[PDB]
């Protein structure tokens, strides 16, 4: 260390995944963000892509049809399902296919007594009867294999019952979406269903062969970081663990290693991508996703590698993640929505409000990916630009109270961030050319101390009107996913110039900061296009997290300086066919078509066939071999 | 990227924590391994430390007292509680502190159905009864607040019930030692106990007031990371958030929290050291200490961080935990170790065998922490050196089938850091002066397939007789911790000169490939001594990583080379003072006297006081300004 040298910039080649606006790639989640404020033909496009993944019109032969077999063009399908798609999408009421919000399973504990009136008498099978057998019960023989129990002593058995949780709401998936449905599915917690889907949906998103990319890097030079923060607590995998045995039976094989956070990492590695290259799986709460974007960039930057699956995976719906952050107060609740809306019948659609009158964060479930390549790598492969993502700075809280409350380090992130952003694009791009995606959660406390940090730092960088937009009020609060969820939609104001509105507020609240901030209820359309974006994020724990993103225009002003206009003109040339390649997938998966990679026991490396030596490993099915790198990093300390 | 320039060297100022061999600090756990072979000074003291930590002996005015109020020498503690302290450390069957494992609790379903015989009839509190009440049951009022319930149709109850496990054994913190009895631990998972008193072992075993440590640096140059790849699942974490409904009763506000798998690393910025700097918890299932070593290596190369504390937290001892990695097979059974014994009494010490007949890896608790300094900020501060750490690679499987078999990705680790070493310490150095910490899990899979990487790699690189230990062995599989123990007993190999052996086998298994390797189930003293260490490590999901560590002599030539002899000089002088320093808290460690710090709700940054401005921010509490860093990775793409 002292200062980095000159380095390969990151640049974002491909992205998609699934949250409740939709597919991410292309821009379709962002355009149902922004859908009314989008031209008729990406908005008809968006709808029917929509449409056809809830199974509301069959794609049929490039066309759509309805429930009657009548042919729908995407201006029929605007006009016959926009309603419902529009309904069934977003954050909204929690839906039967994850649970009743009016009705969870529990046991109570029910103390049956006897007493000197009635007998407490029964017959069961004795393989079912505690072991060993309660001292105090009298047991007998009786017919068929059965015993005659008798209880004499107060006792507690555990009874089924059903309750409801003080939380009705959730950024859920498109109503109709299963992404188990899409591939050999068995025995996979939800979350690791999202994360190969996901994987899938980004890696196509590139318009080049994941093959072609594997043959132009060593074995190394590929890696993915993933992860979830809560592990997958569904019944395949830590539910499972952790409850079988509280419902009587054995935990299976696959329960506990399923379960692992490391799982939608692992799962890429073994069954999308074939990778012998670097991983891992950073958590940070509800910052994660920066945390592994910090990884990533950090790889690129130091030459570790060339290619770098960067997302997360959580599908936290499920009646204990509710309950648990519910006790901890972080959860809107039917309750606190009434008291902001004045009435009982709550709009569980506008449950997210950042910036606003407002009670507590949505739980939400969301699996998404970028794509970086390093910028040699990128111009060699003409991959495409969604944008390039220059620094994370991660600073946590220092001595804490409640280890869950907000805390300082939010502030040196956002200002390091704001800082590293001015060195590469100048004062005035950052004062007149950049915005904010908040953190923007949704709580009494986010919404003062996140904009009184915004506020503060826009002041020392004399940034006036500093846009702000908060994702979280569409598809709520995906927790490890949540600044993915954040860099995607970024990417989505960069391509079609629209900062989305925070719809679900009627106006800001009377004790948020914004003297130096423009914070809309409305989509607005910059006449000077935005070219930088600061990605903000904390969680519990003293976890904090700011991350730059520049456009594709500020990238390849950049390229073209490095490389020059011969080799970007090649570039160019390459690019149209990615380009191609890339709108023919998009044009598949509007049609259903998703073809996910799950290459289960396929293609697996003979390992007698590696060959070692003291210069170089080859691998089987990788063309390039893993040549040892030179190091100059401590040479003066030597000889 | 391309290549690294010339950096900063990370060096091992300190390091402690605990498992199931004692204390690491001051290489006291590493004493218990190889405690026959150490002298008798050495073995007494750690003695007499063990039969404090374990309460045997009373800690009186640098005096030890027996029950009776005896003063013992420690040469009468070896005479006196040497069976004792061998019996109640290390690998051993699991005891009544943790779980009884021929009793463990869970429900069996009890379906009562009544017929034309019997009545089934109690009388119950109506609050504990089912909602909604189950249709076919009769309610009538009775007496005193309760109701007459009968049953006319097949129900099912839950009961309770208890099961014996099919594993008996584990590696477990010293009988005795009570790490929640050190500090406020009221409602903190056992692994978040762990993590706060191996942490502040660590950072007192420097020699080095924390206080002058960070205002050395800037706020932001402060690393931790750490974590656990289970999360924490006991009744105080996730265990409570997800089993607490099932025994009848609500989520706290704080079991989902304090679960989550960054909290150890969360608990050590925000109680012990009190850090707004760079955080993460990065997970590789039983490679992830390694994972979390990689980041710190990269982010003192890089000038990120000068100061980091890298570590983990594992308290996996639970019956879910133990259940699930036997429901794959995992584990050593009782019945798999009566095979290998040819007896039905089995010797649950020698349950971990790794390279020998063996039946599966044992499940352990650890928490260890190494605190990690740049070159010159150790200079200049007199920190010691108990080594350095030069590389870890990382490299997943490529595709698979089973999600948890192993793979090929750890021929590519161990080859990579054999390759770096030679590049560092020379060809010689390698072959006649390393040894490799195994990862050494115990299992007929393991001994096989490691032992062919470490023999492939060893003849790629001329080496033979390659030194292998196996620290699992002593203290079996700490999961998430498991490089941690390795790294931890290396630095006491370059202390002590010994290598531990593989005490609890025999002889090596027939089918272990030795060609190349020296395996021994005794301690050896090399005549040479060792240099370098390759730590080995993997588990499920494809995760594979191999380290590099330089022996302190190493360390010290690199740093005289480098900065020169006048400042080595001037180096020397202040270590002298900081020796003294870390031997007096060994001292009083000796004695129980660990003062663990656990500062919530003290010192908390006024966050109004934070100032922020276009140059740099100043943070409350911290002397040295948070300048923001002139970055030059870009320049040429710019203007
Ligand atoms: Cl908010
Ligand atoms: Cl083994």
């Amino acid at each position: 260390a002292y200062f980095q040298s000159m380095s390969r910039l990151p640049v974002i080649v491909g992205f998609g995944g699934y949250n409740a606006a939709g597919r991410s790639s292309f821009h379709h989640g962002f355009r149902r963000m922004v859908i009314e404020s989008m031209d008729p033909q990406a908005r008809q496009e968006t709808l029917a892509g929509l449409a056809v993944m809830m199974k509301l019109v069959k794609a049929e032969g490039g066309r759509y049809l309805a429930e009657d077999g009548t042919p729908l063009s995407p201006e029929d399908i605007e006009r016959r399902y926009a309603e419902r798609i529009f309904a069934s999408t977003l954050v909204r009421r929690i839906e039967p296919q994850y649970l009743d919000p009016d009705a969870v399973h529990w046991h109570k504990v029910l103390e049956l007594s006897p007493a000197e009136g009635q007998a407490l008498t029964f017959k069961a099978s004795p393989k079912q009867l505690p072991e060993p057998l309660p001292a105090n019960w009298s047991i007998a023989p009786a017919e068929d294999g059965e015993v005659l129990v008798s209880i004499h002593e107060r006792c507690e058995f555990k009874v089924d019952s059903y309750r409801a949780l003080t939380v009705k709401s959730a950024g859920q998936l498109p109503t109709g979406f299963e992404p188990g449905e899409l591939y050999n599915s068995r025995f996979h917690p939800r979350g690791l269903q999202m994360s190969v889907v996901a994987a899938t949906d980004a890696i196509r998103s590139t318009g080049i062969d994941w093959k072609t990319i594997v043959d132009n890097v060593q074995p190394d030079e590929i890696a993915v970081f993933s992860g979830s923060i809560m592990s997958q607590l569904d019944d395949n995998g830590f539910g499972g663990l952790m409850q079988s045995r509280l419902k009587g039976h054995r935990v299976s094989a696959k329960q506990l290693p399923l379960g692992f956070n490391s799982m939608p990492t692992d799962f890429i590695n073994a069954y999308v991508l074939g990778s012998v290259g670097m991983t891992g799986s950073i958590t940070g709460a509800c910052a994660t996703f920066l945390y592994n974007l910090q990884k990533g960039i950090d790889v690129i930057t130091s030459g570790q590698a060339r290619v770098v699956i960067v997302g997360n995976s959580e599908a936290p719906i499920l009646p204990e993640c509710i309950e648990g952050y519910s006790a901890m107060g972080a959860l809107a609740t039917e309750e606190g929505l009434r008291l902001i809306e004045g009435r009982d019948d709550v709009d569980f659609r506008r449950a997210s409000r950042p910036f606003g009158e407002n009670c507590g964060f949505t739980l939400a479930e969301s699996s998404q990916y970028v794509v970086l390549m390093d910028d040699e790598l990128a111009l060699r492969l003409g991959a495409d630009i969604h944008g390039a993502v220059t620094d994370v700075f991660i600073n946590a809280d220092g001595f804490k109270k409640s280890i869950s409350a907000p805390g300082p380090g939010n502030y040196l992130t956002v200002a390091k961030a704001v800082a590293s952003a001015v060195q590469i694009v100048g004062l005035d791009t950052v004062r007149h050319a950049s915005f904010v995606h908040a953190h923007g959660s949704s709580t009494p406390a986010n919404r003062v101390t996140e904009s009184e940090i915004l506020d503060r730092v826009a002041s020392a960088f004399g940034i006036d009107g500093w846009p702000v937009t908060a994702v979280k009020a569409y598809v709520g609060h995906s927790l490890a996913t949540a600044s993915a969820d954040q860099l995607i939609s970024a990417l989505g104001t960069f391509k079609y110039g629209i900062l989305p509105g925070i719809k679900t507020i009627d106006k800001v609240a009377d004790d948020v900061h914004q003297q130096r901030l423009s914070i809309s209820n409305r989509d607005m359309r910059q006449d000077k296009p935005l070219e930088v974006c600061f990605i903000n994020s904390k969680g519990f724990g003293g976890n904090n997290a700011s991350g730059v993103v520049l456009s594709p225009r500020i990238a390849e002003k950049m390229l073209r300086k490095r490389h020059g206009q011969a080799a970007f003109a090649a570039y160019v040339e390459k690019r149209e066919q990615t380009r191609a390649a890339a709108r023919a997938y998009d044009q598949r998966a509007l049609q259903g078509d998703l073809e996910i990679i799950y290459n289960f026991g396929q293609d697996l490396i003979d390992e007698h066939a590696i060959e070692v030596s003291a210069e170089q490993v080859t691998v089987p099915g990788f063309s390039q071999p893993l040549v040892y790198k030179k190091d100059a990093r401590f040479s003066d300390m030597l000889d």
